[PDB]
């Protein structure tokens, strides 16, 4: 197995996967890694198995389907792997914890939104549709975007929505497009 954690790259205390090589810190893992279950298989490997069970399920689909899919099980699997995902990226740092906003000149968002917030919103099963998913990770993008304006620090915003979005089309297999 590999000796840093998949998610952050750093060493520690890491859970090795046992149908992969990939290795993860407990609270790095999504859902945190599970206390018994041997052998464990992490989320990259849990995701794998859905696609390998159901290979049209890699057959383009229009993104308005997929945002009214119900939460069940395989739906729940797929965000917590989106997240993680965004997590993996460095830049995620700046959209974890809980933001505050005090700038000349803006005004802070009527909803805020973070990383942390959605995570334990996934844990706690408070979404019912992929929708409130991916609404609640856009909307971290979007305050950002208004709240920093012209300050070049808005790209954060418009790099790690790229990620999540990328990643929202190859996890959901969104029909490619022009
Ligand atoms: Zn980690
Ligand atoms: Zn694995
Ligand atoms: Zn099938």
């Amino acid at each position: 197995n590999s000796n840093i954690c998949e998610v952050c790259n750093k060493w520690g205390r890491l859970f090795c996967c046992d149908t992969c090589p990939r290795s993860f810190h407990e609270h790095c893992h999504i859902p945190s890694v599970e206390a018994n279950k041997n052998p464990w298989s992490c989320i990259f490997c849990r995701i794998k198995t859905i696609q390998e069970r159901c290979p049209e399920s890699q057959s383009g689909h229009q993104e308005s389907e997929v945002l009214m899919r119900q939460m069940l099980p395989e739906e729940q699997l797929k965000c917590e792997f989106l997240l993680l995902k965004v997590y993996c990226d460095s830049k995620s740092c700046f959209f974890a914890s809980e933001p505050y906003y005090n700038r000349e000149g803006s005004q802070g968002p009527q909803k805020p939104m973070w990383l942390n917030k959605v995570k334990t919103s996934l844990n706690e099963q408070m979404y019912t549709r992929v929708e409130g998913f991916v609404q609640d990770m856009r909307l971290i993008f979007h305050n950002h975007k208004e709240f920093y304006r012209e300050d070049k620090f808005t790209r954060l915003g418009i790099q790690v929505q790229d990620i999540f979005e990328k990643n929202f089309r190859n996890i959901f297999a969104i029909q490619e497009t022009s």
